[PDB]
């Protein structure tokens, strides 16, 4: 049985080329464009966090939310050597529709697919991958999750000053919880990155938090 997920993985196995990731990402955004929508943070957005990676060069990537691997091709072919991409994808269809992708771009030597929930999984880094601290964030995945699991993140002592977390979607169709807390808090230093959607004329965003810390508790 055909799904939209199948179809854009043979897209590519079809027109790009094996071992370049480029093609890949363009053959992707050609589908995506041309011939039926799907969920993919497109080449506009994906330029804002190519400068992201370049300008921050991460060791240690997790990516919540895969879905076919566009963005787990995105950034891992923009790590150094040593560098790890983990990636969060909750089914199992789509999880291995991003582990055939990221073979076929020929960067699965640099992928950590992870099937489950972010919040089942987020707790086991430490002990199961050997995680100390993660060196960037990205967010793509339930819109009602970022705020959580950004709180998990913290709380299993994930995040270091300077981990930089990267949030789709914080405007349409909108992560206003998850606004409020980083911009308020001192935690975090924020910026907005504004991007037209390439199907919707309307404005979308991603956000870029940098941790600073845990707050200081009350003194003297
Ligand atoms: C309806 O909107 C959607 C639907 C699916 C998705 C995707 C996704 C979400 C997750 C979740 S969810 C969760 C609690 N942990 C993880 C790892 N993995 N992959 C991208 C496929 C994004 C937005
Ligand atoms: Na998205
Ligand atoms: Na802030």
């Amino acid at each position: 049985g055909d799904t939209k997920e199948q179809r854009i993985l043979r897209y590519v196995q079809q027109n790009a080329k094996p071992g370049d990731p480029q093609s890949v990402l363009e053959a992707i955004d050609t589908y995506c464009t041309q011939k039926e929508w799907a969920m993919n943070v497109g080449d506009a957005k994906g330029q804002i966090m190519d400068a992201v990676i370049r300008e921050y060069s991460p060791s240690l990537v997790l990516e919540l939310g895969a879905y076919c691997g566009y963005s787990a091709v995105r950034m891992a072919r923009l790590l150094q050597p040593g560098a790890r991409l983990l990636t969060m994808e909750i089914n199992p269809d789509c999880a291995a529709i991003t582990q055939q992708m990221l073979n076929f771009a020929g960067l699965q030597d640099k992928v950590t697919i992870l099937n489950g929930a972010s919040q089942d999984l987020i707790p086991q880094l430490k002990k199961k991958y050997d995680v100390d601290t993660l060196d960037m964030v990205f967010l793509d995945h339930w819109k009602d999750r970022y705020l959580p699991d950004t709180l998990l993140l913290e709380e299993c002592g994930l995040l270091r000053k300077g981990t930089v977390l990267l949030a789709d979607n914080v405007i349409v169709p909108g992560t206003p919880d998850f606004l409020a807390y980083v911009r308020g808090s001192s935690s975090f230093e924020c910026t907005h990155y504004s991007s037209y959607l390439e199907y919707m004329k309307v404005v979308d965003g991603l956000e870029k938090a940098i941790y600073q810390g845990p707050s200081s508790p009350d003194k003297s």
